[PDB]
């Protein structure tokens, strides 16, 4: 079990930036961001090897401990033994996530959050730095 | 009210550092560090005005919810509405605390914790970056 910080207060528009070292054998890694750990308004995982899924990134949400509706990306900017910087902002419509090679996409905000106060990572990413802007 | 953190898994020699907004209206901050919110190794209070305190660095430990005794510092190279950055270290024997303008001191690592897992911010410091060497 990784980094878990709480009263982040970022506020929408505000961009939350993590970086990290991907481990040489990487399965898969988490971020989460919400109000608690079963409140995330994403739960973010690229899955490099791991629950049958190679090379795909898997974002849900989760409200009151119910996880929401699975949608997987279909691009995979990351690689096992290297550095990687994850930004992330929102509004009340969307979280923006921008990524390693230009990627960015966007995830529904199916939350009512009015500022992101908790976030947690686990898996095969060695939190290196974070800031909040 | 500030910033918590927990997981953090700074081991002996790992720089932790941290940077913040000092507030314009600045009368007193916080960083706290240790094993969880019981068990500080540092608490670190620098006081522009505060507690009977003018210009002056505050530091404690607390031991199983048990304040030990205050040891109160000879610099103070902080100001209000500033930017700052504190690095962190620690060994058997103490903590190092690195402040800006070159100033540092240590002080005794009275839990003799082996591992500092948790930090927490209040007060007048809006922490922008955390970092791990
Ligand atoms: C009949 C259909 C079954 O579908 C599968 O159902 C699985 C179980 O619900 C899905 O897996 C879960 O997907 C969630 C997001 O939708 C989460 O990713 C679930 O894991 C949560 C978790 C585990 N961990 C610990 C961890 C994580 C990474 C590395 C190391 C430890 N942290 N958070 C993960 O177990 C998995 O994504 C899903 N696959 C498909 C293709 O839909
Ligand atoms: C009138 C003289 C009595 O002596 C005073 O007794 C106080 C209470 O024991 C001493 O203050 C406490 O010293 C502790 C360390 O030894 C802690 O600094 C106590 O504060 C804990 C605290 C409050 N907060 C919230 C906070 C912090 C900064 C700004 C705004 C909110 N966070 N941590 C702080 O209240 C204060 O250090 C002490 N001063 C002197 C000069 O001896």
């Amino acid at each position: 079990c990784g980094l878990v910080a709480s009263n982040l207060n970022l506020k929408p528009g505000e961009c939350l930036r993590v970086r990290g070292e991907v481990a040489p054998d990487a399965k898969s890694f988490v971020l989460n961001l919400g109000k608690d750990s079963n409140n995330l308004c994403l739960h973010f995982n690229p899955r490099f090897n791991a629950h049958g899924d190679a090379n795909t990134i898997v974002c849900n949400s989760k409200d009151g401990g119910a996880w929401g509706t699975e949608q997987r990306e279909a691009v995979f900017p990351f690689q096992p033994g290297s550095v990687a910087e994850v930004c992330i902002t929102f509004d009340q419509a969307n979280l923006t996530v921008k990524l390693p090679d230009g990627y960015e996409f966007k995830f529904p905000n199916r939350l009512n959050l009015e500022a992101i106060n908790y976030m947690a990572a686990d898996g095969d990413f060695k939190i290196k730095c974070v800031a909040f802007d």
